């Protein structure tokens, strides 16, 4: 049920600082190559009055290249699928939380995403749209209470230099019993490859690969 | 346009650990006495698989008794009203965030509430429904960036003793220009007065009073 | 063995952002009235390159007025005494941690204090010495694992208005078995009454009172 | 002033939950190989009533292998040296903070370390000594206010499975003006290679290598 080429359809509904928005996307990815791409359109709440970048990691670790020697929690979970829950705590007190319920219909993954954020300062980099991109990162994954956790300290690069930090904590929950992996890592890189002026239209790419870190 | 007795209608839509739910409420309160009560009904997602208590502070500081010597940000904001944004960070890593948009229709406040929480551990007191009540508390309120902030370290009492801590951070935003207050406090006390077995029906009370502290 | 008037001697050794310092103090207080004062002198590391205010809460809850209806963990612990451990997490990522070991010699409490802080930004209000005073506050106290916990969200007022928040988490540990109290509060107010230009010499006051909250 | 083989002498003084201790160490490392090792002896406060593992990352990024294409803040800082300040926030509310002032005398680095920790629960993995080792990790490094920051979400493996998380935030401060690097990573792995029963004697090794993460 996992093919080398898969399709993606998503809808995100959410709010930031109380202002509602919705986004839909269609994309495709290569589960065994750890690559995916997507075209996204703002359907409600546009033009978004906050940095689009805070949304992009919400738009599926199935699309991570896993080696033979590491248990792949995500690929095992299908056809039933899995869901995730995530908090994103920014250094200036802004906080977002999101969830994705991921199902499979034929060769198309369907994401139902909810995203909510609060307490972003009016003069902060998020509401003033001064973010440039996410730096690449390494997520740490480990088992807790029979489910899988993923943590990572991320950073947005800012216009005119400097970085803006965010601590991500994710819980991933398979919809059926699956084999549990040992502690491992997923390196990833997410990139807006193109966008129009107010980000109503966005082409988004991600590359991700699991590994076991420095040996000995 | 603020009367001694006012009505309340609310809808909350939300999710905890990805589990969607919705609650409706009707109540009434006394803005100048700092009291309010309401009846709440789970309309979707019932029976709620998490402690009801995490929701109750989301179910309006206009219902706080303010003395003459303290600027009342909330009462000033009407008829236009105000909105709030809040994060609630629990000591075991559970996080909720909520927003309320509050408007006025005649004598009736209307709340549009959104509530979301994630990362509550399966074995923790929230998902295990081991909470008893919120202890009384005191919110600290202060101005930042031309809007009003409210912070408080809250605690839930737990079944079989002990407490479970949660740090609240709220931003309040008037829909019009109002006078901004100096640093002050709001003491409050929130109580579920009655409920049925699975909390499908709940009668909720709050009492709150602003003050300027210890000399 | 607790008298209406008691003396205090302390030494604090510490470091902020890796910069070592040391302070000595002599003072006196009134355990049953919940008042205390003291004179403090920087002995090493002067002139301190950070806001003095971050240190003052480290410079003893025995000097809190407890009513009859609340168990007094602190007064019970003497003559053996008690110790405390505390973290202070500021909103800009600055972190301090402190410990005090408190003993009794005749009529004189002796404090051995250690204080350390890191990650205060160069441009932040602590390293820029832009703090004015701590606002009055209310500590929440409650039992966990047979010892007493104290939590409070504190705020420093800043020069030119605005506030700077800090979350306090303390653990208090009696040196002997004592009666454990129920959930309660300690209101307190701490003030630098006088100081010289670079805070080499400081006269510090505190007033504190326990209570059970809002009904 | 940077040699392929360098010596290390350190003293750490500190307290955990108010109980004071002191440790001294002698070791050596290979700055260009990103390898170092050390023998440590508890001089005061033994036998330590808490997990030794909380101390080990306090016992110098000079010993990280840096590629040509990444600015090496640490090697540049010598002979004058640099200092660091660090907070370590554990998921059960335990908190440690430490500082190291690092100087150079001939071919020997001298570390003066202070370490303080509080609010470790009596029944937690630290006071009950149920930690096994630190998992390998990837530190994220970036410039802020003209100094270098390093953040990483770390994890201790626990006896009988499971992990215990800790968020590290470090500030590194060169003692002279040096070139500032772009955002980068340092993968590392720290290991107690041998110890006696109560950890009075410990042989500690670390391997570390800088890189720039996933490309494109």
């Amino acid at each position: 049920v996992i093919k080398p080429d898969m399709k993606i359809k998503l809808r995100m509904e959410g709010a930031v600082n109380g202002h509602p928005f919705a986004i839909e996307g269609v994309g495709l990815g290569k589960p065994f190559e750890g690559k995916q791409s997507m075209d996204l359109k703002v359907k409600e709440g546009g033009p978004l009055p906050f940095a689009y970048d805070i949304l992009t990691t919400a738009f599926n670790r199935v699309f991570a290249k896993y080696p033979e020697n590491i248990v792949d929690y995500f690929k095992q979970s299908f056809p039933e699928g899995y869901s995730w829950e995530r908090s994103m705590s920014y250094e200036d007190g802004g906080i977002c939380i999101a969830t994705n319920d991921i199902t499979l219909d034929g060769d198309c993954y369907i994401y139902e995403i909810r995203f909510d954020g609060v307490n972003f300062p009016a003069n902060g980099p998020v509401m003033q749209k001064r973010t440039v991109k996410w730096e690449p990162s390494t997520e740490k994954l480990y088992v807790r209470d029979g489910v899988l956790k993923g943590d990572v300290n991320m950073a947005l690069s800012l216009e005119g230099g400097g970085h803006y930090r965010c601590d991500f904590k994710t819980t991933y929950k398979a919809k059926k019993v699956v084999q549990l992996p040992d502690y491992h890592f997923v390196d990833h890189h997410i990139e807006i490859k193109s966008h129009d002026k107010d980000y109503s239209n966005v082409n988004l790419h991600e590359h991700a690969e699991a590994h076991s870190g420095l040996p000995r």
